[PDB]
């Protein structure tokens, strides 16, 4: 019950850039009326660690939402376009893999520290969104 590595992600992050959200989600299958609320919105992102729970929240005028979990085991998730998914989060190395399947696809939510800023790579095939969050 002391530190975590993981304790470099915990606090309260906000969007600070967005890059090719937009294709990230149409590759994703993505709606365009919901493609296009979601890339307005300016989210927050909550994370905390309570033992061997991680916790990460959005505050969002898109929609706000929260997982819970334990590095390395499967959960259901609820997506914020409303795909019901299968993730599992590992950390590798530093990076905190998320990867979401559904109807047999896949799509990869890397995050990491580089800076002041937490670095969130969004991998669908071979299309890559970069966001951006800086301390609130
Ligand atoms: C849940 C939510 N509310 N408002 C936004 C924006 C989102 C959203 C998040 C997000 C942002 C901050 C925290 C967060 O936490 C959850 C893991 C609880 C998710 N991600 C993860 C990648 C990112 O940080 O933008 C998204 C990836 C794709 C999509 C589009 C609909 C398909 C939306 C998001």
């Amino acid at each position: 019950r002391g530190s975590h590595m993981c304790d470099a992600f915990v606090g309260t992050w906000k969007l600070v850039s967005s890059e090719n959200f937009d294709d990230y989600m149409k590759e994703v299958g993505v709606g365009f009326a919901t493609r296009k609320v979601a890339g307005m919105a300016k989210p927050n992102m909550i994370i905390s660690v309570n033992g061997d729970v991680i916790t990460i929240k959005s505050e969002s005028t898109f929609k706000n939402t929260e997982i819970s979990f334990i590095l390395g085991q499967e959960f259901d998730e609820v997506t914020a376009d409303d795909r019901k998914v299968k993730s599992t989060i590992t950390l590798d190395g530093g990076v905190l893999v998320h990867v979401q399947k559904w109807d047999g696809k896949s799509t990869t939510i890397k995050r990491k520290r580089e800076d002041d800023k937490l670095v969130v790579e969004c991998v669908m095939k071979g299309v890559t969104s970069t966001r951006v969050y800086e301390r609130a």
